[PDB]
């Protein structure tokens, strides 16, 4: 997955459980870029003890081998009715009680997740990620969690990743906004580029009396998403996606420019993208995401990446 | 509304109906900064007509007088509100069909409102302010219609300001990212608060769970808002306060040190603003905001901000 001037770009799948790993690999993943962990959570009758969730940390650290793993602490909500977690009624939930959010308010989720993905670590090459992040504030505390955890896991004998690398999923125009604070503390960032634009454009994807409005192909939203690739690339750090977008040939070429570090899909679309990728000058693809990136609309943009596409 | 420096600030209130009016200029309003229009719509059964808009528009426009009044568009919304609209039901309202797109697909409430107001701009210094503005294609769509109205206007007889200014409301993310293409095409910009930091944080101030979470003045939004001002000074242009934000005494020192250029709330505290305004050095408060809006938490930030006084 390097270009024909040499630009390397990490692309990755998206997986759910340990068997998708097996379809990942055989589409060629060069690694993990996101692990749904809601898997273990859903469709249960007790929250999913810590030995469970090591038990599958441990089962995909394996199967990857030498790739890495990128593990999304929880991120439910309100709308997934989960029986035995006696959730409250919001006007609007896709803004209320959910992800992160959760995780810190109910700590046994978090006490129990981090834990299982620090012990899992010492077999493989993990990564953790914390979704719905807005604030400095909730990564510092989530720092001190999480060394809290590390300290706990070592006065118990236990081995663990020490240079375990710790990350954002930048889906909120807040972290996206002061991007650059954040990436003066934690190490990658993946954008998932569904909720950052639901956000962004105050639209609901499923309202279908403004589905029209929803197009992460909008300047505003890819401004903001090239603020954070260029708030990583300020610290000596990187950044992926993990949504929709990044398994979307329209605009792979497009983010190739922005200087994005990472892919992230359904293994079904790996091929196509690595072709893509491996057959374009990233230089010429970092002019054109820069002309582009001034339009005013969507449609004037669009007009230059075709036109690009177009040879 | 002048520094002890020579910064100048227009200063209004926010107003729902005619009658507040008073209440504004016994406080030392300088205008009104937004016309919540709002009233005319709602306690209804059908759409307020052109002619009941133009009346109420023509009343507050002649009470003011030589002050400039920012007449808001409809921000409607809601679960279910007035049946007469026949509002879907949606899982997200506050993420969903509001006003601004409301008027567009139902477009009688154009004409209806924008005709209204075009007439009555002919009877004081009237403008237009749009909210919950996402994309220039909106923008543009709405200047196209204005056009369109104000042309068919004139074929009718009826006078307007053709001078008329237009604004957005700057209450999404988008918007404020795409505030120096936004600037190129319309006059000002006039922030409201209250949603866009619901946006920015994607919290639901009606959601106890995580109410604890809204932070109006988190580096997040306020650098946004730093954003749209400098935006509008690079097109020569300015920017408003319309949310809840610009009547707390907690902020006005620094969002006057951010380059702000108009205050707007519901007249009580304005007394108390200008006295901060014409007490402060724009110079050392444009100090202040730099230092400040470079912390990257909002506790940081309150600790300078409270340093300062």
């Amino acid at each position: 997955a390097i270009t024909l001037d040499g630009h390397q770009v990490e692309v990755c799948a998206n997986i759910g459980t340990v068997r998708d790993v097996e379809g990942a690999e055989r589409n060629g993943a060069e690694g993990v870029g996101l692990y749904r962990t809601e898997f273990l959570f859903m469709d249960r009758d007790a929250l999913p003890t810590e030995e469970e969730q090591f038990a599958a940390y441990k089962a995909v650290a394996e199967a990857c081998g030498s790739q890495a793993v990128i593990v999304r602490t929880m991120d439910i909500g309100g709308d997934k009715e989960l029986p035995y977690m006696n959730f409250p009624k919001e006007e609007n939930p896709f803004l209320g009680w959910r992800a992160i959010r959760i995780a810190m308010d109910r700590r046994e989720i978090l006490r129990d997740q981090l834990r299982a993905i620090l012990r899992a670590s010492a077999f493989g090459k993990l990564r953790i990620m914390f979704p719905m992040i807005i604030s400095v504030e909730e990564v510092r505390a989530l720092r001190k969690e999480i060394e809290i955890y590390k300290q706990e896991l070592r006065d118990e004998g236990k081995a663990f990743d020490e240079s375990i690398e710790i990350g954002v999923m930048v889906e909120t125009p807040a972290a996206a906004t002061i991007a650059r604070h954040l990436a003066k503390e934690v190490d990658f960032f993946s954008i998932g580029t569904n909720d950052l634009t639901q956000y962004t454009l105050a639209v609901d994807r499923g309202n279908d009396m403004i589905s029209h409005l929803y197009q992460p192909m909008s300047p505003s939203v890819l401004n903001l998403i090239k603020q954070v690739i260029d708030a990583s690339h300020a610290e000596g750090k990187w950044t992926g996606m993990c949504g929709e977008l990044a398994g979307d040939e329209r605009a792979t070429l497009l983010l190739l420019g922005m200087g994005l570090d990472e892919f992230s899909m359904s293994a079904i679309s790996i091929p196509r993208i690595k072709k893509i990728i491996r057959n374009t000058n990233f230089e010429d693809a970092k002019v054109l995401a820069e002309q582009a990136l001034a339009q005013p609309t969507t449609d004037e943009l669009m007009t230059l990446v075709n036109k690009f596409i177009e040879e």
